[PDB]
């Protein structure tokens, strides 16, 4: 039973549609047995769809397995309906969170990085790559626990894959190498620890380096020879480790890039009283306000 | 650059062609009477006049026969117009849809022609990128010519579609980076696109058409990976075999350059010229 042929309002109550976009539509939804919170992601099918095409990335969601990584329940196919049921994490995203409560302090960054190198660290022994860590995929439960996501099947599948297969003009004419890299290889896991840093930034100021700047020309500036790698802003707001801890990230070079599991040995993530506390801190101050 | 409504300078006459990625007009010149192509790209604020300015410089400088002829720029209203040479006949993918499929003669001179176009465009250190029959064009000469887009691809909706579905840089590794800038290939690509679309012109459809294309992507990627074949044998002569055989080389590091094909006996055969084409259109006007 790869995908269940079932509707999946059998086993579970819709409570409340938490978001949609070209990711697809997510709800809250109510396990009718065990009374179990999860999240729904509903992507509709077009007539061409082929959810055999998908057979593959399902069993990568079935046999991939990690405390920080949102858990994979199952999947549902039913009227042209094609739901994913996930684990819930009902405060949502960091980004989600900071654009309310301002900036993290170094602690509670420090915790999140913690939790998001043991969900990397295991993604990497599988062999597998994150490929979009950023604040709006680290999602949040409301116990201060902290889950990696990602975009989604809906890039795999519906009007969000024709719509990308009609940007790079079909495949038909395509090159062998060139379908390649539309598939997303030529470069490996170490991108997920460069995509880290530049997260630690990004919730410690709010932003990611050069975010004002032109998309296009960030693309240029990124790939000049002379490139130096971003730092934080405010100098004294941080400790030493937090500087190394983006110096280290932050290597130009993947070849000399630190592995998320030698990263998990840094003096920031390694310090004791780095627990969902921190995250329960923020959460309050999400829901009532600073005082 | 002209920084005035290009409807001061031309007519226009009639839409010929539109979609998310831009709008063509045919127009005649004011002055001159002469029919030209207008194609319309919606620019945004948040778009980038600068390296745009860049690009046009390039295109303003050199030219080639196979090239559509650039003729001037204009900015206004937040639209980027673009006027190239008019060709009349469309695409071959217009043509071949109503007269049915090419002759080796015909689709050997297709094959010269856009190799000389590609030829020029590798040397000037750019990629086609998208080599297909609708990309071919042909004016009333019978003539061959390529489009050459690389403006467009970095303003209006084709850069937002870029970052949207390849991704915004900030968070991207300086060797991700990389990729996303020039799409992480070589020019040998466009070799490739050639092959395909030479069986295109001689089947109406590439190989593997009527195949999901998430899957023709797996496929692609297997290591047992065949390429394609024309289907049938004894319609072809053994260059033209051998031509798909050598254009549809799986590693790049052994598809040969624009300019080793070109002496491939294919294309070097004498009685290759435009006549061929002119042959394609009275076919096209008269049943
Ligand atoms: C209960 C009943 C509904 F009808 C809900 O709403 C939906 C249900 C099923 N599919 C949906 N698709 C969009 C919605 C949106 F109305 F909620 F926007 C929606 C819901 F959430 C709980
Ligand atoms: O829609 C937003 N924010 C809008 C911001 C509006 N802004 C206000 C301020 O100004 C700017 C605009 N967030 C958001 C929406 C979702 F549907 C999420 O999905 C989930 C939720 C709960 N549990 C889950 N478990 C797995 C998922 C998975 F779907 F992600 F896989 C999942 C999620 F995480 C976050
Ligand atoms: O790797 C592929 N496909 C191969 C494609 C590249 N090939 C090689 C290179 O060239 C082309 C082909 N899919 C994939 C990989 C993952 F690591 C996934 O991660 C998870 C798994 C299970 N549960 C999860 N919960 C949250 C996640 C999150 F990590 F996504 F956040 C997560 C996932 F879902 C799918
Ligand atoms: O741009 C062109 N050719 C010329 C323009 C054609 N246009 C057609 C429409 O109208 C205008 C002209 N080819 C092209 C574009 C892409 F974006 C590709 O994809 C990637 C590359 C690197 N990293 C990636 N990560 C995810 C992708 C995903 F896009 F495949 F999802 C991806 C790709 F492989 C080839
Ligand atoms: O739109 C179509 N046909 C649609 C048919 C609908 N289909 C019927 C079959 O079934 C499905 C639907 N043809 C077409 C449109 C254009 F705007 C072209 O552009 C030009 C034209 C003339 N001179 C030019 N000079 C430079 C260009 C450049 F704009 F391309 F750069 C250019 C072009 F070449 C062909």
């Amino acid at each position: 039973p790869d995908i269940f042929n079932r509707d999946p309002r059998d086993h579970y109550d819709l409570l409340q549609r938490l978001g949609g976009g070209t990711y697809g539509e997510v709800f809250k939804a109510r396990d009718k047995v065990s009374g179990d919170l999860v999240a729904l992601k509903m992507v509709k099918m077009e007539p061409d769809d082929d959810v055999s095409t998908l057979q593959k990335e399902i069993l990568i969601l079935k046999t991939c397995r990690h405390a920080n990584i949102v858990a994979y329940h199952g999947s549902y196919l039913w009227l042209q309906k094609l739901w994913i049921c996930m684990e819930f994490c009902g405060a949502g995203s960091l980004q989600d969170i900071y654009q309310v409560t301002g900036s993290l302090s170094e602690l509670q960054i420090s915790y999140v990085c913690r939790e998001v190198l043991q969900g990397l660290a295991y993604l990497h022994s599988q062999k597998k790559i994150h490929r979009d860590i950023k604040g709006a995929n680290i999602l949040i439960n409301d116990a201060g626990e902290v889950r990696l996501a990602d975009f989604g099947i809906s890039a795999q599948i519906g009007a969000e894959l024709a719509r990308r297969l009609e940007f790079i003009g079909t495949p038909y004419w395509m090159a062998p190498e060139v379908a390649a890299v539309a598939l997303k290889g030529g470069y490996n896991e170490l991108c997920d620890i460069w995509s880290l840093g530049i997260t630690a930034i990004e919730l410690a100021e709010l932003q990611p380096p050069l975010f004002d700047v032109h998309p296009l020309r960030v693309l240029f500036l990124m790939t000049k020879s002379g490139y130096q790698p971003p730092r934080l802003k405010e100098k004294g707001k941080w400790s030493a480790a937090f500087h190394n801890f983006i110096k280290v990230t932050l290597t130009k070079s993947p070849k000399k890039r630190p592995s998320a599991t030698k990263m998990l040995s840094h003096q920031l993530v390694s310090q004791p009283g780095l627990n969902r506390g921190l995250i329960l801190d923020l959460l309050d101050k999400l829901k009532n306000g600073n005082s």
